[PDB]
């Protein structure tokens, strides 16, 4: 599931990248395959079988009932607060008026996914535009105010998925330690950013000399790494290419435990929308978004079809580890006598990769071209 995940959320990176080329990426490859895994539910046929293959499934060798348990269980867990991380996610349909949605669908949206399918007036964009933002703020109890601009009023079905996290370094920086640098964004002028630091970091490290590329990880404190990934000098685009699971596993058992002398990392809130029909039908999920949709297990007919999916994901990296800390007074950095150090300096693009520890399924995927 991890696997399947993993080569998910490296297709889409790539389709993604290919979209929107030097910017930064930030999307859940996790809340992705569970809202979608969520409209599986309610279709047939090919609009089903293309759902859950493009999720790279095998369909030969998984059920669609153990899908839906496999998302259904991990979601359960997640958004519960344990040991201080919290990783925040939700799936909602909204349909239009005309269409009656069934009683035996939602009780399973309910149970399987906790969520829900609403009835929407399309008809009427500014309406429907506040009922969506209007739940999606009560939900996110204030994190996510607005996820949706300006609807179409042909829309039939907007599936609608978030993500946020709350998460504290095992290791954090000291805010006093935070600096003005800059970050080589490759733009016309010189970008100056926030730049966290300390020294004497025992974290896991490997140099990938295959690859031109610097894997560090960085541990919270609860069942959670970060995974950050430095090209050299160049090398991004070859890294982009490279990324596959069986490349993620070699990091992952090459990682060891290293002394970095001093690390460099941008503070930055990172909040990403995608709509994401265009990157889902170069994976192969078509039938869905056709006329020849099969969406009558949510309305018992086959007028249903999805309109737009709407993705947002939001990854926060400050010195506390999510959350920013405060700073007082000044401090004297005295330069160390230490003869060989090892540097590790995220101040030119790098991507980042965040895990639940328990399964290794990556919640997070981000390319930070930019962090300003």
């Amino acid at each position: 599931l991890a696997s399947i995940n993993t080569d998910f959320a490296f297709s889409l990176y790539k389709e993604l990248v290919l979209k929107n080329p030097d910017t930064n990426i930030v999307f859940s490859p996790l809340s992705i395959s569970a809202a979608l895994a969520l409209v599986s539910l309610g279709a047939k046929g090919n609009t089903l079988e293309e759902i859950l293959e493009g999720l790279k499934f095998n369909l030969t060798e998984t059920s669609e009932a153990d899908i839906h348990q496999g998302f259904g269980h991990l979601l359960q867990r997640l958004n519960q607060p344990k040991d201080q991380v919290q990783i925040s996610t939700g799936s909602a349909l909204f349909i239009e008026k005309r269409q009656q949605i069934l009683t035996e669908f939602q009780e399973k949206a309910k149970t399987l996914y906790q969520a829900e399918a609403f009835t929407a007036d399309f008809q009427q964009p500014r309406q429907a535009k506040k009922l969506i933002n209007d739940y999606v703020r009560k939900q996110t109890q204030g994190m996510i105010k607005e996820l949706v601009s300006d609807l179409d009023k042909r829309t039939l079905m907007v599936l609608v998925n978030y993500i946020y996290f709350k998460a504290k370094w095992k290791v954090p920086f000291d805010p006093l330690d935070t600096f003005k640098s800059e970050f080589y964004c490759g733009k016309r002028r010189p970008v100056i950013v926030p730049m966290m630091s300390m020294e004497d970091l025992t974290t896991p490290y490997f140099r990938d000399e295959e690859l031109s590329c610097t894997v560090v990880e960085l541990k919270y404190t609860g069942n959670a790494s970060a995974l950050f990934i430095l090209p050299d000098q160049g090398r991004m685009q070859q890294v982009e290419a490279s990324l596959q699971p069986e490349t993620l596993r070699k990091w992952k058992n090459s990682l060891k435990p290293r002394m970095i002398d001093e690390l460099h990392l941008p503070k930055f809130s990172i909040s990403t929308d995608y709509s994401l029909e265009d990157v889902l039908s170069k994976l192969g999920i078509r039938e869905v978004f056709s006329t020849q949709a099969d969406l009558s297990a949510i309305t018992g007919t086959k007028d249903l079809r999805v309109s737009q999916v709407v993705h947002k994901a939001v990854l926060d990296v400050a010195e506390t580890g999510t959350e920013a800390a405060a700073a007082t007074g000044v401090k004297f950095v005295p330069m160390s006598a230490k003869l060989y150090p090892l540097t590790v300096y995220f101040n030119r693009p790098f991507l980042i990769m965040i895990f639940d520890t328990e399964t290794e399924i990556a919640p997070f995927i981000a390319k930070i071209a930019n962090p300003k």
